């Protein structure tokens, strides 16, 4: 039940703790662009902060329904973040597609910065992730990767 929620705090760039600026930084610097202070990050609870105070961040839980025949996935919280399966994206996107595969990703334990770029993290994660299911570990986040993501992150399917 519990272990398909993601909770935790939302922050900018310039708000984040260190260790997530440093973090977000080295991502950045990955796909060759520039962070910028309003740049949000997602940090889940599960995240390993020796000093966070949350005063700073705005509190985010997410939940995920993956809508097979519809081809969309939903991420879930106060507010509604729909994509489709039909996009591909790999390392240099960034956007909401990214920002949901960063949570997905996330509540099957792997450890990428939730900051909608896809780095390096989300890179291995994703080669990891497809090595894991079977899938063709080409790092390339495709319909049958978002697939895998939808059916193990929505509860309400196998
Ligand atoms: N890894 C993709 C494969 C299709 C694709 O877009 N390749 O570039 C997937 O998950 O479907």
């Amino acid at each position: 039940l519990d272990s398909f929620t993601l909770s935790g705090y939302i922050y900018t760039y310039e708000n984040a703790p260190q260790e997530i600026r440093d973090e977000h930084k080295q991502n950045c610097e990955e796909i060759n662009i520039d962070p910028k202070p309003d740049d949000e990050i997602f940090v889940p609870e599960s995240a390993n902060l020796m000093n966070e105070d949350n005063s700073k961040g705005v509190y985010a839980s997410y939940t995920v329904s993956y809508n097979i025949g519809a081809k969309t996935i939903t991420i879930m919280s106060n507010e509604y973040l729909t994509i489709s399966t039909t996009k591909v994206i790999r390392k240099g996107n960034s956007g909401k597609e990214v920002k949901a595969a960063q949570i997905m990703l996330t509540l099957l334990g792997y450890n990428v910065g939730i900051d909608s770029s896809f780095g390096s993290k989300t890179y291995n994660a994703v080669v990891s992730f497809q090595k894991k299911y079977g899938l063709s570990a080409d790092g390339i986040i495709g319909p049958a990767t978002w697939d895998k993501l939808g059916r193990l992150t929505d509860p309400t399917l196998s």
